[PDB]
């Protein structure tokens, strides 16, 4: 006669709906702690799982810890079970591949295995808009590169270098961070000249002038607005009615209305050219199905193109210029370069001979190899994949998490990793280079092979498409930089730490630097 403990279940139950408010709160806390504790537990017997990384708090997982140093939490969690584990974040499950086979295993995936659409949608449509990017199937996207690739040839980058060149010395002339024809010498925050410079240059040679004439007024404004929504609090809340969502909302249908504007109005006149991504976007977006992309989704695709762009490379040239104020020594150099390759200042900077300045690409080349500005790719995990050589499995449902970043900070991979040493790309300038055998996606033929530890880009069908435009950009800035200016730390300053927690990691500010004309009576001309 057990029938008896069952009525005792009842009871037992019935009594536990008539606690006071105080044990029952104090249980609903207590059950779930309890639960995963034990889940975990019996979650490290299965041998077909990766090792999880031990937490406390349910749901939130790791994601202190995580998103205050990923780095360092990656590498206690290598020491602990090697290159493969797992960890809870905010709800999900992120399994995390180490090193060069990460890359292979993650970047090099079959397109039925993952998606990095179902990973980074909710992010990125509200902020670019519908129909573009995430909000399309892989395919559309593939397409939409190629599109966007039409406008970032060699001709289009020996058109933009002037352009950009025109821009920086503008921003020298006008800027109250700098005015070269008033002062000599100054104090910068490079956080706030870096994304200046880089929106007004990517601006004028990308959008066109007029685009660029609407950033000397108010409408400025919402870019930063659009910015808000680009954040790793979006990250997971996506749509929750509070007022910095509207902003960003509001500057999209905003910016992207310009955009359309300028559009309609160049087709109307027939004012269609080959200045542009939009010249571009309007001659060259019919999808091979025969499907035109809409004005609103150019649009929307000008948006999004110009928005990563920014914020990786203004980053970029802050740590630039951030690892060079406490190296006299390699703006020396730097400037040698400059004098040798445009002889004495007299030749004019050109897309042609930025490529002869070996020194200078490889300073950004190791740049990028201390600040990646994106510490954690994903992917949504679509099927079961299994891992080579292991009895692992990763189910459906799971994300995976690849960290080139992260490699590029090891010792076996790059000697003294810790150290700004330009030198060590001698003679492997290039922003890239495929060691082998290509394919092509549908925005033409990138390397098959995504082995390398040094990949600032990533690889396979999701690869960045800017990066000679970044380092075109990048280029011509660093070029007028170091011809124009010194610059150094203020005493007892020095390269700052990351700051993680945003959407690129950029550095910990203030950031700022001195800097002092080389030629303190130049002079730079135009009308103002
Ligand atoms: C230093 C500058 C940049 C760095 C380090 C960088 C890095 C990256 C990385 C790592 C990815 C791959 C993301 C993934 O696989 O999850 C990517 C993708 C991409 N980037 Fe860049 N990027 C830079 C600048 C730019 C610029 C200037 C543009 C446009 C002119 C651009 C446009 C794109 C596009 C369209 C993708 C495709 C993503 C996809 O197919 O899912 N990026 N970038
Ligand atoms: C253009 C579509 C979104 N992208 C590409 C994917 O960007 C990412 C990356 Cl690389 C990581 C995470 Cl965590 C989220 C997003 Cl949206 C960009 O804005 N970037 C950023 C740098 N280069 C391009």
């Amino acid at each position: 006669i057990v029938g008896e403990a069952l009525e005792y279940v009842n009871i037992g139950l019935s009594h536990f709906l008539a606690l006071p408010l105080a044990q029952r709160i104090s249980l609903i806390i207590i059950i779930p702690f309890i639960y995963n504790i034990v889940w975990q537990l019996l979650y490290s017997l299965r041998k077909d799982r990766p090792p999880l990384v031990f937490y406390w708090i349910p749901w939130v997982g790791s994601a202190v810890v995580y998103g205050m140093k990923p780095y360092e939490f990656f590498e206690e969690c290598q020491k602990k079970y090697g290159d493969i584990f797992s960890f809870v974040l905010l709800g999900r499950v992120m399994t995390v591949y180490l090193g060069p086979k990460g890359h292979e295993f993650v970047f090099n995936a079959k397109l039925a295995d993952v998606s990095a659409e179902a990973a980074y949608a909710h992010l990125t449509t509200p902020v670019f808009g519908k129909g573009v990017i995430y909000d399309c199937p892989n395919s559309r996207l593939m397409e939409q590169k190629k599109f966007v690739k039409g406008a970032l040839t060699k001709e289009a980058f020996k058109s933009y270098v002037p352009l950009i060149a025109e821009e920086v010395y503008k921003y020298f002339r006008d800027s109250k961070n700098f005015r070269l024809n008033e002062r000599t010498t100054g104090t910068i925050d490079v956080m706030v000249t870096q994304p200046e410079m880089t929106i007004f240059t990517a601006s004028r040679s990308l959008l066109g002038k007029e685009m660029r004439a609407k950033l000397d007024t108010d409408f400025a404004y919402l870019y930063s607005d659009l910015d808000k929504g680009f954040t790793p609090i979006n990250f997971v809340f996506p749509n929750l009615p509070l007022e910095h969502y509207r902003k960003r909302d509001h500057a999209q249908k905003a910016i992207s209305g310009t955009y359309m504007s300028l559009i309609k109005e160049r087709r109307k006149n027939n004012d269609i050219q080959d200045r542009d991504l939009i010249d571009s976007l309007m001659k060259n977006s019919t999808y091979k199905d025969g499907v035109k992309m809409t004005d609103q989704e150019i649009a929307n695709l000008l948006i999004g193109v110009l928005m990563g762009g920014q914020h990786t490379s203004a980053a970029t040239s802050a740590w630039i210029l951030l690892h060079l104020a406490e190296r006299p020594d390699v703006q020396q150099e730097l400037y040698e370069e400059q004098m040798r390759v445009l002889d004495g200042g007299k030749k004019e900077l050109t897309y042609d001979l930025l490529q002869e300045m070996p020194l200078l690409n490889q300073t950004i080349k190791e740049t990028l190899r201390m600040h990646h500005p994106l510490h954690s790719l994903f992917r949504k995990v679509m099927k079961d994949m299994h891992v080579p050589n292991t009895s692992y499995v990763i189910p459906a449902g799971y994300h995976v998490l690849v960290s080139p970043g992260y490699t590029h900070l090891r010792d076996e991979y790059f000697p003294n990793a810790h150290q700004f040493n330009i030198h060590r790309w001698n003679n492997d300038s290039a922003s890239s280079y495929s060691v082998g055998e290509e394919v092509d996606y549908g925005f033409g033929a990138i390397s098959k092979g995504v082995s390398s530890p040094y990949l600032p880009f990533g690889g396979g069908r999701h690869r960045c498409i800017g990066e000679h435009f970044a380092y075109c950009q990048l280029g011509v800035l660093m070029s007028i930089f170091i011809r124009t200016l010194k610059w150094h730390y203020p005493e007892g300053k020095t390269v700052p730490p990351p700051d993680f927690t945003s959407m690129v990691t950029l550095p910990t500010g203030p950031a700022k630097i001195i800097w002092e004309k080389r030629n303190p009576e130049q002079k730079i001309g135009g009308r103002h």
